């Protein structure tokens, strides 16, 4: 490495990061093992659970991005203090050892514990466990059909990539109920949106895209009908036409991710609590996916479709200063690995790196350390879809 | 005086423990019960590998690999149905510990392993075959045999005692376990154990392992340990526990004798399957057994008298002089360290695997380690293994 | 550690180190043998070079110096780059060791080469051997005398010290010729300036103090006569004093050590060549004595007399920049290691920190990482003794 | 079957090499001849101990004496004239070697060493005494014997030399020594040296020890090596020229049958001097000769087959179990790896220094190693020595 940045000085990073790889959820199961009329490789891992790959995965990330902090002098050599980090954590387990993970990675040996709520809902993640974050199913069924639009021009539309699913799972001369089914608006007695056929196939092609990540056998995957990433990237449409029809339907995220998005950049100012060089939260695709839709940033990465969240990968904020002058800007970022160098466990060292695309806007510039915006306006930009009657305060610190 | 040489490594064998879990079920209760509080709970299941579990076996396993592709025992990229074969105990931690071991030698390679469609392997759960159980009038006399005088013994470890209960008992508070003497127990099902001893055992293990995982100190024994060298301190009544039980000869011969046997088996030409490294994923327990059998201990730096660490194995390397065609044996245990285990160090070639080698007269050094002229070790190692308890298994399962 | 500083930032570290321990020079053996009429004790290293026991005390603190530079964040963490460090290093075989020893420390198994003049002399430290910094003897003489004043007296201020060496050094019933001597200012055939006696007692006491830092076995010390720390401590007022009437010298350090001084300045100015993050010098104790008599800064550390320099020390400018405002500062420190730290090769961990001692003028303020002073302001005072004509600019990257 | 124990250690026996140095002077001239070029001229004069030499052999020493503390073989602080005796080779490396390692393992405490007022120690260079000097005739027939056909030798280590010939030799350019068939040789003094192979040893040597010693990669091997693996790669050639010199059996009889002898009397009950660590520094040649007639060898983590590196030590150690009274001997080779010694790194619990301990039928497995019947274990060891070769020697130095 060259010596770190004099001129640009890193003070403070805001950190959203998924839970890394698991099998299906026993809810995602029943939904495609019914659609495919067979039962789906049972992994060693429990359902839903931080696989052992999936923890190896993230601890590879953790690792070089501690060291990359280090390297930047936000951190200290050796283990870290409490002013370092706050890990607060969905009480998932996915999500607790994920976060268990990061930290086992960034800080070698040292012991790093990780928060999490005592309950089994946190008001920045389970959103729809509370009054002021729950959406109204009667609005919800408006956003998403407005957005939807023609479901069967959009069916039509993904026709190559249905035909590609279907090659992949469905059994030779034997029903598979979920292509026959036509795409529709429908909603649970507990008034969740969705749409049939395509939710499932989301489903589905969300497990392969797993599985492959995992270093599942090739007969274990899609009984040996999938041997390549590519094959795995062609499927992806899908996964991101089902983002874009619910969780990235700007009434859905404004009411769910609205409290997230403010805690995040309240987090990023000077002077939040916890006083942290680093805050890492540990959520869900769905809490990634109304985020990054109220900051109206998109990306498209190699190897993956629009907008795609893979297992360990995350949104980050991080707050830098002109050490010249002390004025303050933003860095917004999503980073990932891809399908290649997960199913490898491929550290992402300097000659494999991240995967990553920047936010930017007007009057960003492009440094040594990345794309730095002046840091009010940035703020203001990026949260101007907040409602703001579903963003209400929350403790960062778990009373715990 | 060495002659000319050209090592090729023809065949590996390798019996390897699980890697790292929280304490099992029954291990909790009992531990729980011996010092009047709760112990922390783990993320991962109670028995199940850990995902640092993992992670720490990925690595030895990568390292591995390279290893024998360098000394061209496995070819480059992915392997082939000559390359490995794997067979792994029925339990999650021993699948899932396989899992990570070709995961690792074998980067995105989906190499496969196999396992029992029930509940018990006749390799390792030997104690759920007639052929492999102990019989119990005469498993009691052996244990009371070696036990001895129980109450020296146990003022014998009285300083490691101390430090055991320091670690774990609350200030001011009962801890039952301490104030029990040593003695025999046998159970209505046959299972021998000594009171005091083996739940101090489940202790000692319970911390090794919070150790190995990178627990938060507060989580480990209430902030009590902080440094490796206490886990260290702490061993010599786990070697105790062994040594009374799966150490205990008579044990070995009925419980371990069909293992070592596949085992010699599987190293020898013309084995089935035909396979370059036949990998077995077992348990401590079918481990300490095995080496028993083989008169075979060791000590490695930071641990006790024949401990097996988590992601530890036993090897057997066939290998050939390609100048004058003779044949030799290598036998070893290999581990990782404690410090390596909780920083989720590689073994690479600054920070090596731990290990200690096998040797019998005739054995030579060599540039490849102690090698052993091969029908003599095989024979050697086979003496202590009892006939009728060593029936013949299928290596490859159905499927 | 906490986490390092953000508001002060640390730009660039000029260092000017004494070279490790030396068994006496040849020339200081001639002398010291001499004037206590026996031999002294013969060690395993070459008169002059730098003992093994040298090297690890500088390797021991050029380690802690480099971990506590990666820190602040100064450096990169793994090996250097030409951007991180330049070594120049006096063309002697012990000043060439110690700057080998402090970057093998600072950069553990990195390869670290060092720089030094191709020939015998260097324009920076061997300066009697350059016209423009050359003494005139007949000036040095004047010079001397007048600080000195009445040497008699001097001698006898001193007896107490006198009578402690001579308890050490001298044999019971046998000739002991230097303590016969009266003081007096005597100049070479070569114009050197030294004053008879003290001059050679401070030879003794300087290899009686190298001696208890090597960790020489007692009976080959001081023939078992010194057993305690303390003891040596006692005797460092004679090295003073004769320090004060040689190398402090306003005059002599003016015409010798102006050059140095002002390739030291100039390096912690911003635009310095070579554009590294350290410039690392290694020389005498002559060189620091002369630097810091032109810098007006005077110390006295724990164990040690007034203005001591021992073995391995080095004196430190820092410059560092308010990162709120690009506003820049100075510090100036020297630093070394206790007598008993040397001797038992002590690593100077935070339980056993350097002994420290920093220089200030009105206006400068006491922060986290020590105490900085307005760096122009601090430029020109401590310029302020530089006689410019005898400050020629040297192109501090040898051609090499 | 172990019964119940109380392990004491009563004394050490150590025979280390010194620590890192340039080529000797003989060396330089041999080598630069070979290879038609200059080779790095290092700040240490050639033959003496670095700087960079010292420091390792103090981490090592320091991290020893606080281990024999613990082990309560020396007591608390400053030693006594029964704590240690130290004796030195006369060379200066040795003598420096010896007083890093005291320097390192008392720290602060002026511990004196000891060594001859010659330029001969009737240990260490026992070519200049005529009891332990080799018959020429009888010298050239045993390396003849055991050399053998060494045109096949050297064909055998053509991938060996050819990354030899890679590192040192300039492009376009003569490179002498690669171009010689390898003969025996003996000079008119009687010193037997294969062709060849000796320069390519010396080559490898200075290497190593140049990697060894943190030397800038550009002064290394003018940039081609830079990795720890490279060296490694190069080291069979050292083990093969140390084949067929100083473990010759006839020659290590003759030459070091004095030193093993010395050594064995030291570990025994009633040695003079009464030290609780006798500590011996001279050449890997010496240590060579006295692990051969030990038929003691090893193979350590990145080192070839026998290979003593700078600051190695060969170990005796006279355990008591204090239960039974029993008396073992402990038996084992240690060093430092390539990167540790390049980075300095002190061998701690996460960084342990490699080992590797001597057994044979009778010995066991304990807590505090391979311990082996103390009579059983000495008479075996003594086995090889040349009787007319082992006259006795004060061991106390006159001063
Ligand atoms: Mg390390
Ligand atoms: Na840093
Ligand atoms: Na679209
Ligand atoms: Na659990
Ligand atoms: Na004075
Ligand atoms: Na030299």
């Amino acid at each position: 490495s060259d010596p770190p940045p004099r001129d640009w000085q890193l003070e403070k990073v805001v950190e959203l990061s998924r839970h890394g790889i698991r099998p299906p959820t026993a809810g995602n199961r029943e939904a495609i093992e019914a659609a495919t009329g067979r039962p789906w490789t049972e992994w060693t891992t429990h359902d839903g659970e931080l696989t052992g790959h999936g923890y190896a995965a993230v601890v590879n990330k953790g690792r070089e991005e501690g060291q990359h902090y280090r390297q930047l002098g936000l951190l200290q050599a050796g283990c870290p203090t409490a002013e370092s980090i706050y890990v607060r954590a969905s009480p998932l387990q996915r999500t607790r050892a994920t976060a268990q993970a990061l930290v086992d990675g960034a800080f070698p040996g040292c012991g790093v514990a990780i928060h999490y709520a005592n309950g089994d809902a946190d008001p920045l993640f389970q959103t729809d466990k509370f009054a002021a974050t729950q959406t109204d199913p009667a609005r919800q069924l408006a956003a998403v059909k407005e957005k939807a639009g023609d479901l069967a021009q959009r069916r039509q539309a993904l026709a190559p990539t249905i035909q590609l699913l279907k090659q992949a799972v469905c059994q030779a001369d034997k029903p598979c109920p979920i292509f026959d089914t036509p795409w529709r608006v429908e909603q649970s007695k507990s008034g969740k949106t969705t749409i049939s056929g395509l939710s499932v196939m989301a489903n589905m092609v969300e497990t392969l895209r797993l599985g492959w990540s995992e270093n599942l056998p090739l007969s274990q995957l899609a009984w040996g009908k999938i041997a390549q990433a590519s094959q795995i990237t062609a499927l992806l449409p899908l996964l991101t036409e089902n983002y874009d029809l619910s969780n990235d339907v700007l009434y859905t995220a404004q009411k769910r991710g609205s409290v997230l998005l403010n805690a995040m950049l309240d987090g990023v100012k000077p002077e939040a609590s916890p006083n942290v060089r680093w805050l890492l939260l540990v959520a869900h695709d769905t809490n990634i996916a109304m985020v990054r839709t109220l900051m109206n940033f998109s990306w498209q990465l190699p190897g993956y479709s629009r907008g795609n969240i893979p297992p360990g990968s995350s949104l980050v904020l991080e707050r830098w200063r002109d050490a010249k002058s002390g004025e303050r800007y933003l860095r917004v970022y999503f980073q990932a690995q891809g399908l290649d160098d997960l199913r490898r466990l491929q550290t992402p060292d300097a000659q494999h790196p991240m995967l990553r695309q920047e936010w930017r806007q007007p009057g960003c510039r492009q440094t040594d350390v990345g794309t730095l915006c002046p840091f009010q306006a940035a703020i203001t930009a990026l949260g101007q879809r907040i409602d703001r009657p579903s963003a209400p305060a929350v403790a960062m610190v778990l009373p715990k």
